[PDB]
Protein backbone atom coordinates (compact mmCIF):
# COMPACT_ATOMS: atom_id res chain seq x y z
CA UNK A 1 0.00 0.00 0.00
CA UNK A 2 1.31 3.45 -0.89
CA UNK A 3 -0.22 5.90 1.83
CA UNK A 4 -1.26 9.36 1.36
CA UNK A 5 0.86 12.46 3.71
CA UNK A 6 -2.14 12.93 5.83
CA UNK A 7 -3.62 9.68 5.89
CA UNK A 8 -0.11 8.00 6.83
CA UNK A 9 0.13 10.78 9.84
CA UNK A 10 -3.52 9.66 10.81
CA UNK A 11 -2.66 6.46 10.63
CA UNK A 12 0.56 6.88 13.27
CA UNK A 13 -1.60 8.98 15.34
CA UNK A 14 -4.13 6.30 15.39
CA UNK A 15 -1.20 3.71 16.53
CA UNK A 16 0.03 6.13 18.95
CA UNK A 17 3.36 7.58 17.24
CA UNK A 18 2.54 10.82 17.86
CA UNK A 19 5.31 12.25 20.40
CA UNK A 20 5.98 8.97 20.95
CA UNK A 21 9.40 9.29 23.26
CA UNK A 22 8.78 12.77 22.38
CA UNK A 23 9.15 12.87 19.11
CA UNK A 24 6.07 14.89 16.97
CA UNK A 25 3.94 13.09 14.71
CA UNK A 26 6.23 15.22 11.65
CA UNK A 27 9.16 13.14 12.60
CA UNK A 28 7.98 10.39 11.86
CA UNK A 29 6.20 10.92 8.71
CA UNK A 30 9.35 13.02 7.41
CA UNK A 31 11.08 9.76 8.05
CA UNK A 32 8.53 7.28 6.62
CA UNK A 33 8.99 9.49 3.55
CA UNK A 34 12.38 9.30 3.45
CA UNK A 35 12.65 5.38 3.65
CA UNK A 36 9.81 3.99 1.64
CA UNK A 37 7.47 6.99 0.14
CA UNK A 38 5.49 6.11 2.42
CA UNK A 39 4.65 2.38 0.58
CA UNK A 40 4.39 -0.56 3.08
CA UNK A 41 6.11 -2.96 0.26
CA UNK A 42 9.85 -1.18 -0.10
CA UNK A 43 12.21 -3.42 0.98
CA UNK A 44 16.36 -2.68 0.77
CA UNK A 45 19.56 -4.72 0.66
CA UNK A 46 22.38 -3.66 3.75
CA UNK A 47 25.73 -3.88 2.69
CA UNK A 48 26.10 -6.03 5.61
CA UNK A 49 23.42 -8.62 4.46
CA UNK A 50 20.78 -7.84 6.33
CA UNK A 51 17.24 -5.99 4.61
CA UNK A 52 15.28 -3.12 5.39
CA UNK A 53 11.61 -3.74 5.58
CA UNK A 54 8.34 -1.62 5.18
CA UNK A 55 7.81 1.76 5.65
CA UNK A 56 9.59 2.87 7.82
CA UNK A 57 12.38 0.58 6.93
CA UNK A 58 13.26 -1.51 9.51
CA UNK A 59 16.39 -4.44 9.12
CA UNK A 60 16.74 -7.33 10.33
CA UNK A 61 19.99 -7.34 11.08
CA UNK A 62 18.48 -6.84 14.81
CA UNK A 63 15.24 -6.56 14.66
CA UNK A 64 13.13 -9.04 12.71
CA UNK A 65 13.35 -12.34 11.20
CA UNK A 66 14.03 -12.85 7.99
CA UNK A 67 15.54 -16.43 7.39
CA UNK A 68 18.72 -15.11 5.54
CA UNK A 69 20.52 -12.66 7.51
CA UNK A 70 23.06 -15.15 9.49
CA UNK A 71 24.03 -14.49 12.92
CA UNK A 72 21.47 -11.61 13.67
CA UNK A 73 18.89 -10.48 16.08
CA UNK A 74 14.92 -10.65 15.89
CA UNK A 75 14.42 -8.37 19.09
CA UNK A 76 10.84 -7.49 18.28
CA UNK A 77 10.11 -10.96 17.52
CA UNK A 78 8.22 -10.76 14.50
CA UNK A 79 8.97 -12.13 10.58
CA UNK A 80 10.33 -9.57 8.72
CA UNK A 81 7.28 -10.08 6.15
CA UNK A 82 5.17 -8.45 8.81
CA UNK A 83 6.76 -5.15 8.27
CA UNK A 84 5.32 -4.97 4.63
CA UNK A 85 1.22 -5.33 5.28
CA UNK A 86 -1.19 -2.64 4.28
CA UNK A 87 -1.48 -3.01 8.24
CA UNK A 88 1.07 -0.88 9.60
CA UNK A 89 0.51 -1.80 13.37
CA UNK A 90 3.88 -4.63 12.87
CA UNK A 91 5.77 -0.96 12.03
CA UNK A 92 4.88 0.84 14.32
CA UNK A 93 5.04 -1.38 17.29
CA UNK A 94 8.61 -2.44 16.67
CA UNK A 95 9.18 1.63 15.72
CA UNK A 96 8.21 2.40 19.06
CA UNK A 97 11.02 -0.80 20.26
CA UNK A 98 13.82 0.49 18.21
CA UNK A 99 13.37 4.45 19.40
CA UNK A 100 13.11 3.23 23.34
CA UNK A 101 16.51 0.81 22.69
CA UNK A 102 18.11 4.32 23.56
CA UNK A 103 19.42 6.35 20.67
CA UNK A 104 16.05 7.37 19.74
CA UNK A 105 15.10 8.31 16.31
CA UNK A 106 19.40 8.59 15.71
CA UNK A 107 18.44 4.67 15.11
CA UNK A 108 17.25 5.71 11.77
CA UNK A 109 20.04 6.96 9.26
CA UNK A 110 17.67 8.74 7.12
CA UNK A 111 15.90 11.12 10.09
CA UNK A 112 19.22 11.92 11.27
CA UNK A 113 20.68 12.94 8.37
CA UNK A 114 17.05 14.52 6.58
CA UNK A 115 14.75 14.89 8.80
CA UNK A 116 16.74 16.02 12.62
CA UNK A 117 17.07 19.88 12.71
CA UNK A 118 14.74 20.58 9.96
CA UNK A 119 10.80 21.68 10.46
CA UNK A 120 9.08 18.66 11.07
CA UNK A 121 5.90 19.92 11.45
CA UNK A 122 5.94 20.61 7.82
CA UNK A 123 4.96 16.92 6.84
CA UNK A 124 1.69 16.72 9.08
CA UNK A 125 1.01 20.88 7.69
CA UNK A 126 -3.08 20.84 6.41
CA UNK A 127 -3.52 17.31 7.64
CA UNK A 128 -6.71 17.17 9.70
CA UNK A 129 -5.62 15.15 12.58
Amino acid sequence: KVFGRCELAAAMKRHGLDNYRGYSLGNWVCAAKFESNFNTQATNRNTDGSTDYGILQINSRWWCNDGRTPGSRNLCNIPCSALLSSDITASVNCAKKIVSDGNGMNAWVAWRNRCKGTDVQAWIRGCRL
